[PDB]
């Protein structure tokens, strides 16, 4: 039997679970896939409300696991895994083993430079630049008996809104698409949505391929997928709790545990430099593990030919603290039920745990907030690191890893999503490293939570940075980083971030006994329940300051390149964001948004983001379990 839980907060989880699963609320598609948000007019990471992400799927898993804990029914959790495997992990038809089996571990991919401006793309492939060796492929094919990769592609056009269909048929749903392709300055407003399976049926003469990379000959028909490591690691974290909670009740989610374990094994591809170059010596090709930074980088991607057999796989040189998950690393390296089948799976994850904790500590500012990250590829072209730039294992510090429009580390959300995992690790193991990080971080954030007399509240929203951490010396450890500072630019009432914050403070308070953290977590949960509830979960009105880009953001299209989106929209130099997504004018909220822009006002929206609703529900569940009385 599971220990008794606080009935007040358990009821709140149950109420939220009902609203999220209610068919009338519209959080899911007819195929059972959760959308990024109920509302369709939505641009922030994905550019349409009804596309889904692997992030949403991992929150769906977490939600169902918690529901299993209170209802004793885990069929919903097993269902979240079935939907994931069927729709987000490319099937045998989506990543043909005929092509994947032609992979060459000694030449994983062909080098191509990254540019700081989208106008420099397509990027030219250069076969003369060195590429290191992939040491884990043989481990995976041997353990699993296939060359296909088991990980989630990060974004999916659920209802085929863009019209690419499945494997170029234009009519099936869901539809594998990707967006970001052109570097740090390519915001969500500057992409050209493209299909993962490109047979040249849509777009230009060669589909959309030559908008991004340029080779010596004619582009081949090909498929390509991109993983979001933070989502796959969250899926493992969620499955661990589902396993623990099921066993406390004589139930089992054994089959889902096996899927999470296999996913964690392939997830190791994010531990490697993009083109397998040695960590700390970027001009040199790696010989295997010397190319592993052991952190959960921004992505690992793979692809291959559709009508001819060949394939490639790349890791990522860019690392952001917000993607790390020491808890998932702890589970995969120590729990016998989650031991990966591969020979080095568990030990690699053990190395990642130690490295991740060093990374967090190295990035901790004077105040306590965690700074951006580091890269093994300066400017995305393995350029020389400027003199005076701090390093972590030879990797140069970057304030906003991967994206600069807006900076990937200017959103407060990265703080809570990531530190929440450190709090779970601390709660379970009492790890001294996690303790030192949390004591300082929690003291910082507790001084930034503002409660108003009318029941509303505010927490940091946009943050900024000054300075850099001192160069990491593993034997010296944390120096205090006196010259690295966080600055809060503005506060807000992001319900998803506040929920993640309550979750982090709850785990931490439960282990440390810090009363200040416990009462702030409860006050946050209470304020949200009492003042922000609505018939669909919780919400508030927020300003969408970037929406002017719907109409004024020019999208770069190379000189001479012309094509068409499936609905007929012409792609050519001079198009704006809206010109290649004309179906958006049919959105119920379109006239309202345009009217605001016309009057010189900032459009506002009342949004129901799936992850935020689940975050709130899970946060109530966690509080109910850790503070029974
Ligand atoms: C943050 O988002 C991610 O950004 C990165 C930025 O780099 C994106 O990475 C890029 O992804 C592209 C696909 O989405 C690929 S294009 C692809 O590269 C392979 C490997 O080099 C090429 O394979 C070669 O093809 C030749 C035949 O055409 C063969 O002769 C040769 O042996 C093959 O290796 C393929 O042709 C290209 O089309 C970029 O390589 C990669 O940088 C990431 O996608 C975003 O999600
Ligand atoms: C007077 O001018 C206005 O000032 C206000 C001051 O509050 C500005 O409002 C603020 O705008 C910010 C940007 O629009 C948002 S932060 C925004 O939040 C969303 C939801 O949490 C984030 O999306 C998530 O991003 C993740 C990381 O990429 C994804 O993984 C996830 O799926 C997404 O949901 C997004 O990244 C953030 O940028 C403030 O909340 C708001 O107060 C206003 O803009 C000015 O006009
Ligand atoms: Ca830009």
């Amino acid at each position: 039997a599971s220990s008794p839980a606080n009935k007040v907060y358990q009821d709140r989880f149950e109420s939220m679970y009902s609203k999220i699963k209610d068919p009338a609320n519209g959080y899911f598609s007819e195929q059972g896939i959760p959308y990024h948000s109920i509302e369709t007019l939505m641009v922030e990471a994905p550019d349409y409300g009804h596309v889904t992400t692997s992030e949403a799927m991992s929150y769906y898993m977490w939600l169902e696991a918690m529901h299993g804990r209170f209802s004793g029914d885990f069929t919903g959790f097993d269902k979240s895994w079935s939907v994931t495997e069927q729709y987000l992990i490319p099937t045998e038809k989506d990543q043909p083993n005929t092509s994947m089996s032609r992979y060459d571990a000694n030449k994983p991919a062909t080098y191509a430079p990254e540019f700081q401006d989208p106008s420099k793309y397509p990027s030219p492939l250069d076969t003369s630049q060195p590429v290191g060796r992939d040491p884990i492929n043989s481990q995976l094919t041997s353990a699993y008996g296939t060359s296909m990769l088991y990980g989630m592609h990060w974004i999916l056009d659920v209802d085929n809104w863009y019209g690419f269909g499945a494997r170029a048929d234009g009519t099936s749903k869901p539809s594998y698409i990707n967006t970001f392709q052109r570097g740090e300055q390519e915001s969500t407003w500057e992409t050209i949505p493209q299909p993962c399976w490109d047979e040249h049926k849509f777009g230009g003469q060669y589909g959309f391929l030559d908008l991004f990379t340029k080779d010596t000959g004619t582009p081949a028909k090909q498929f390509k997928y991109t993983n979001a490591p933070d989502a796959d690691a969250r899926a493992v974290q969620a499955t661990y709790w589902a396993d623990q909670w099921a066993k406390e009740q004589g139930k089992s989610v054994s089959t889902s545990v096996g899927k999470a374990t296999k996913m964690g094994d392939y997830l190791r591809y994010s531990f490697f430099d993009k083109y397998f170059r040695k960590i700390g010596q970027p001009s040199q090709a790696g010989t295997g593990y010397d190319a592993a930074h052991y952190l959960l980088s921004w992505y690992y991607a793979w692809g291959g030919g559709i009508d001819s057999t060949w394939s490639w796989i790349i890791g990522s040189s860019h690392n952001h603290f917000g993607y790390q998950n020491p808890f998932a690393a702890w589970v995969l390296s120590t729990d016998a039920n989650f031991k990966p089948k591969s020979s080095n799976g568990a030990s690699d994850w053990a190395k990642s745990l130690d490295r991740q904790l060093e990374f967090y500590q190295w990035l901790q500012s004077a105040e306590g907030a965690i700074a951006g990250g580091a890269t093994n590829s300066w400017n995305g072209r393995y350029e020389a690191v400027p003199s005076g730039t701090s390093t972590f294992y030879g990797m140069g510090y970057v304030e906003n890893p991967v994206y600069a429009d807006p900076g990937s580390n200017t959103w407060f959300g990265m703080q809570v999503w990531s530190m929440q995992r450190v709090a779970e690790l601390y709660y379970k193991t009492g790890d001294a490293r996690a303790k030192k990080l949390l004591d300082k971080w929690a003291k910082w954030i507790n001084g930034e939570i503002k409660f108003n007399a009318d029941g509303t509240f505010q927490i940091p929203s946009t943050i900024d940075w000054e300075g850099q951490p001192d160069t990491w010396n593993p034997t010296q450890g944390y120096t205090g980083n006196a010259n690295l500072h966080v600055k809060v630019v503005n506060y807000g009432t992001d319900l998803g971030c506040a929920s993640s914050l309550a979750n982090t403070l709850t785990y931490y308070a439960a282990k440390s006994g810090d009363e200040t953290s416990r009462q702030n977590a409860q006050k946050l949960l209470d304020a949200m329940w009492n003042n922000y509830s609505d018939s669909k979960g919780i919400s508030t009105v927020e300003q969408r300051g970037d929406y002017h880009r719907f109409l004024d953001q020019e999208v770069f299209v190379p000189a001479g390149w012309t094509g068409k989106m499936p609905n007929g929209d012409v792609i050519k130099s001079g198009v704006k964001f809206i010109d290649i997504r004309s179906k958006y004018k049919q959105d119920p909220e379109w006239q309202t948004m345009v009217a605001a822009l016309q009057a010189g006002q900032v459009p506002t929206q009342r949004l129901h983001r799936f992850w935020a609703q689940s975050e709130f529900a899970v946060a109530n569940g966690v509080y109910a379990i850790l503070f029974p009385d």
